[PDB]
């Protein structure tokens, strides 16, 4: 039942799509001149009419002048924040991408719980399954509710995060947009178990809220990790001299060729991530986040198989790329022992990336608050000599219907199907010729 939107939300996307030399551009410049000239026509019949019907383009506008500005531009081949532009090149095999801490901002829900029915009613139904193992309502520390707890706390931190990521893909999937795998970054494979089926919701929920509440009590304080814009090699000479004692610091990730994660003690971290930003290198703390991914984890060994003990795993729908082992699983073999590993070593993202091109994938939609692993993922396309589309969700401080429709034209506007209809669900708008 439940639609992409509320029938009251303004923002509605217009796809327009055309095979011949400046037969878009064309298309658009008589709509616009249309639009203008007939003062009868409806903008929802002309948007379910235009949704419903190899260069393509979508209109994403909240308003009449809006949709003149953005078919105006388009008219003549001037680019604008609100028409997406492509050309339909992909085969469309799709990979859902689950990234860990990084993602989050202040009111990153809020916006898709008021103006997307779908988003809403899975929101509910993964937050209930969290909320089987918390006290607090997922739901309140979303809109900030002053008694709720803050998302600095990891332990709060990381459910929320997973709530959000594997609700933004029921958005996806409604939109007619279904992977063919999932792939998880840290945490990540926890959401990207949950979409896939290979964990139960109950299951997922249980893991990501006890390991996060392990974290919290053990961890907090003690360590972090940072994202360093630097080549692995490069960077185990930068951190050599912090670790002369004891290995404070080590490589938690390969996201990119150029692009890795160093865990461990936070002063060395802060020291070598001031170091770097003084030298014209990016490197930041990723934001509340533990050390792990390293050694730190190690005390925790047998706490975490016996806290993890419930897990029932089972085949998915669809494969899971392991960022933990370099396997391609079915979804059965994600136990208890896969949940340390998971934890504890680091994540080798960018080889399952270059597997992810070998088996067929030209499409990576991160299902996120905001773009974190997609830099890393186009880095490792450009030196691969693969043309390959990797698409966020939300942005910091765009988490609404406009920012959505435009991450979902992203993908239309190369190739990837898309129910475009399904945005004017219940508005009684008719299609007219």
């Amino acid at each position: 039942a439940p639609a992409l939107a509320e029938v009251l939300a303004p923002t509605v996307p217009w796809p327009l799509s055309g095979k011949n030399p400046g037969a878009l551009q064309g298309q658009a410049a008589r709509l616009a001149a249309h639009l203008a000239e007939d003062h009868d026509l409806s903008l929802s019949d002309l948007g379910l009419s235009l949704a419903t019907t190899e260069h393509r383009a979508v209109v994403v506008l909240g308003s009449r002048e809006e949709a003149l500005g953005g078919l105006g531009a388009l008219g003549e081949q001037m680019p604008a924040g609100n028409v997406v532009t492509g050309a339909a090149d992909l085969s469309g095999k799709t990979v859902f991408v689950f990234p860990g801490q990084g993602s989050q901002w202040a009111g990153m829900a809020v916006e898709l719980l008021d103006s997307s029915p779908v988003f809403a009613a899975r929101f509910a139904e993964v937050a209930g399954a969290v909320e089987a193992y918390v006290d607090w309502s997922v739901e309140s520390v979303v809109r900030g509710a002053d008694e709720a707890p803050s998302l600095d706390r990891i332990e709060i931190l990381q459910p929320v995060l997973f709530t959000v990521m594997v609700s933004l893909a029921a958005l996806w999937r409604a939109a007619g947009v279904v992977p063919d795998a999932v792939v998880g970054h840290s945490q990540g494979e926890i959401a990207a178990a949950a979409v896939s089926g290979a964990l139960s919701l109950g299951d997922a929920a249980q893991v990501v809220v006890l390991r996060s509440q392990l974290f919290a009590d053990e961890l907090v304080g003690k360590g972090a990790v940072a994202s360093v814009s630097l080549p692995a090699a490069e960077v185990e000479a930068r951190i050599a001299r912090f670790n002369g004692d004891a290995e404070l610091l080590s490589i938690a990730g390969n996201n990119g060729p150029r692009s890795v994660t160093v865990a461990g003690q936070v002063a060395a971290l802060e020291e070598l991530v001031a170091e770097l930003e003084a030298e014209g290198v990016r490197a930041k703390v990723i934001g509340s986040t533990v050390a792990s991914h390293c050694a730190q984890v190690d005390p925790l060994h047998e706490r975490i198989l016996d806290l993890l003990s419930f897990v029932q795993p089972r085949e998915g729908s669809v494969p899971l790329y392991s960022t933990v082992n370099g396997e391609v699983l079915n979804g059965a073999e994600l136990d208890a022992s896969y949940w340390f590993e998971n934890c504890r070593r680091p994540v080798s993202f960018e080889p399952v990336v270059r597997a992810l091109f070998a088996d067929g994938f030209d499409v990576f939609v991160e299902s996120s608050a905001h773009p974190v692993l997609t830099y890393g993922i186009s880095e490792t396309a450009e030196a691969a000599g693969r043309e390959v589309l990797a698409q966020g969700t939300l942005r910091r401080e765009e988490g609404g219907l406009a920012r959505f429709y435009s991450s979902l034209a992203g993908v239309w506007t190369r190739g990837v199907d898309v129910d475009w209809a399904g945005a004017f669900a219940g508005r009684g708008a008719r299609v007219v010729d």
